[PDB]
């Protein structure tokens, strides 16, 4: 008899604008407004170590604004042709929204509007539609995902020593992470992570090492070797009163595409020590015997599918092996990997692909093949906490969102604390059992 | 005939929780829920270089959690006594809401509930009320401030080299800042700050210096003296195509309390070189003749009222002199300062005093005396961007909210972008003329 405003879910206005990311570079934000008054807003993150097969981040290249990194062309796409094509379409039909954008762009890699344009609208639409449906974003995402009412709290992997392209130090390995597997709630995980991070500062200070931070909030000391990162972490974990293995495990992201040069893996920080893919796999293996490293991401170059097959055959039964730049959140590429016995896990970045629909497709493909899905930030973030809702609503099981410093990382942890407080035992924290090779 | 939902602004629920700040330490967030379905939420920031007369940041001291930095006691005050005293009160009456809190706590420095509890609720209530009134927080703030419809976009001072308690380096001066006074909009100011900030990384990398960042998102290199920070900034400004003076001016915050020891100022990064008040003031003057430094905060110790009287007599006609730990956003203390010819500017930190009402009273007191008010962050921040709306709604004219890196800082710039986009020329960007002495 009366039609509620929630039913009035057609898009009436889309506003694109240029905001600033956690490195000080421009990025795209969009707002999507519905007839019933609902609004969602979101922003595109931005990577530094970008895989060569990522959907295109469109920047302006005008050296007179922001050293060429303006995003006015992307924002113009949001405000002009994207908006014109979505006005009057039902925001609750996520897959329908995304399809109109992807089709209008018409390109493989989203190079006409930019993946930055399309993603911001895609995520803002989802938020809008959640609110039109009368629910929080994680609940709407589980509905979009085909898994209604099913949630979990992700096991975070927390990058507390930063290197490679994220920092100005002599460390080649991009990320050294802790995982609070012994925690019973993500709130407890967050606190354990904070404690270890603070004890790590004390460890580093006593050795005369720098405690300023890199792009993801972890320390960026100069170390005598990439392995030494592991020793200092171990030290800190023990100083915080925790058992390495039992309470806390380790993970790494090598981002090895960043140090592959003329067909070899070259550790610049270790006097340009060069390795073939087999030898580099053996280097990684020796680390996994000395420390409880249970996950390794991008252990080899994006293009070295032979090397990945090998690595997966030698390490994959025991260790989670995460493809990041290997897969670029891309069903086309993940499928071929799954067929070739390559990796057993994927890092999910909605901006590697450019829409929430395509991102949920990549999570489905991984889950169906027994691969784990790790929901990830980019090194260039904003105060946006969307990935926390994505992790819970897809019950992905794991999240990669930074050190326990910088609100560009800590805003996602706080969103996790909020979600867990509303859901309680409806969103279990499953611990080490979420990680490939431990269940 | 029909009463709208916006009229149902009575408080129905208040929720407190422990969340995490930009250094990884706990802080208090509160949500305030109104009958008509309106919700506000906010969090308390937290300083590292905290004034000895700041209202109390209540922490737990339970060494088994967060190294003793838990805020469970504060959160309990929000969830029990505070909530129970405000449920049923009209959120639109900010002054009454803050009164009930202040009075129930009943101590001078909010040491029963903590200023962290009271502030979180205070701000969350304002958010709720704005929503109930159908308006952005900056517009509700202007009505609460007794200055309806009157706005400006603040001129930011951007701390791009970090020292003292904000960074693990050999720099004594806590902050070295740029201000993009030549900009016509706060959006252009933010662009100019980004550009200079990125040219600064290049200048420091050319010199072999570290480009990791301190707590406020500025670089934290080791330097050969404190004044070297100004030289590298000036290099950066020129490399960015800008003119120091005309486009960009400089500002400092010495946080000199942090290097005051047995009655002298001691520059530990320059071989423990000791200064009396007078000779530290002369050190500062010398920097003001070499570089276009137009504002200096906390040039002396919070307790050295005699020295500030001097510094103001000597430097105050031509430079802005901002009291921070000197005044602790506290009208009782600013009043005595204004009476004794001390400083000509105040740094406004809502958590130094613990309520939005007392913060607006400090802003009023300053403007009535012709002092400027600089709206400030703390070094421990959250994604909260309230200080952007506070700066605009009180047309304070200046803001101190970080380097152009770390979302704990950039969230405030983004919110200033959004505000200016909505207000256009109803919030002018007044540039250089906002600064005391210009
Ligand atoms: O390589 C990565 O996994 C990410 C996230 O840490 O960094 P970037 O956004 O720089 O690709
Ligand atoms: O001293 C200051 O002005 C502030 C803001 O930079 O730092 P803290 O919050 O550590 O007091
Ligand atoms: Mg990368
Ligand atoms: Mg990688
Ligand atoms: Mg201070
Ligand atoms: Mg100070």
């Amino acid at each position: 008899q009366q039609m509620g405003r929630g039913s009035m879910s057609k898009i009436v206005k889309i506003i694109g604008r240029e905001i600033i990311d956690s490195r000080g570079n421009p990025t795209v934000e969009a707002e999507v407004h519905l007839e019933g008054g609902f609004v969602g807003m979101a922003a595109a993150p931005s990577g530094a170590s970008t895989g060569s097969r990522e959907a295109l981040e469109l920047r302006d290249g005008d050296k007179s604004r922001f050293l060429g990194k303006g995003v006015t062309k992307a924002v113009a796409a949001v405000n002009g042709p994207i908006a014109q094509a979505l006005i009057g379409k039902d925001a609750k039909d996520q897959a329908g929204i995304d399809k109109i954008m992807i089709d209008l762009d018409g390109t493989e890699n989203k190079s006409k509007f930019g993946a930055n344009a399309i993603l911001a609208v895609s995520l803002a639409n989802a938020k809008a539609a959640a609110a039109a449906k009368g629910m929080p974003l994680y609940e709407h995402i589980a509905e979009l995902n085909g898994t209604p009412g099913k949630y979990s709290m992700p096991v975070p992997m927390m990058n507390i020593i930063n290197g490679g392209e994220h920092a100005d130090n002599n460390v080649d390995i991009q990320e050294f992470m802790i995982q609070p597997v012994g925690a019973k709630t993500v709130k407890e995980a967050i606190r354990m992570g904070s404690e270890v991070f603070h004890h790590l500062a004390k460890v580093l200070k006593a050795k005369g090492m720098n405690t300023a931070v890199g792009d993801e909030g972890g320390y960026a000391p100069n170390l005598g070797s990439n392995a030494e990162a592991l020793a200092v972490i171990a030290e800190a974990v023990k100083a915080a009163g925790y058992e390495l293995g039992k309470d806390i495990t380790l993970a790494m992201d090598c981002a090895a595409s960043e140090f592959y040069k003329d067909g070899k893996y070259v550790l610049a920080g270790e006097g340009n020590k060069a390795f073939t893919s087999e030898e580099f796999t053996h280097f990684l293996e020796e680390l996994t015997k000395q420390y409880p490293i249970v996950s390794i991401e991008d252990g080899l170059d994006e293009s070295d599918w032979d090397g990945f097959a090998y690595q997966t055959k030698v390490l994959g039964d025991k260790i989670q092996l995460v493809g990041d730049d290997l897969f670029v959140t891309n069903t086309k590429i993940l499928k071929e990997g799954i067929e070739k016995g390559i990796a057993n896990s994927i890092l999910i970045k909605f901006n590697q692909i450019g829409s929430l629909t395509e991102t949920l497709a990549a999570i489905k493909m991984a889950k169906d093949a027994g691969y784990t899905a790790v929901i990830s930030h980019r090194s260039g973030e904003t105060e946006d906490a969307t990935i926390a809702d994505l992790a819970v609503g897809t019950a992905a099981g794991q999240i990669k969102t930074g050190s326990m410093s910088r609100s560009d990382r800590v805003a996602k942890y706080n969103q996790l604390i909020r979600i867990e407080e509303a859901l309680g035992e409806k969103a279990p924290y499953n611990g080490r059992k979420e990680i490939k090779g431990q269940a």
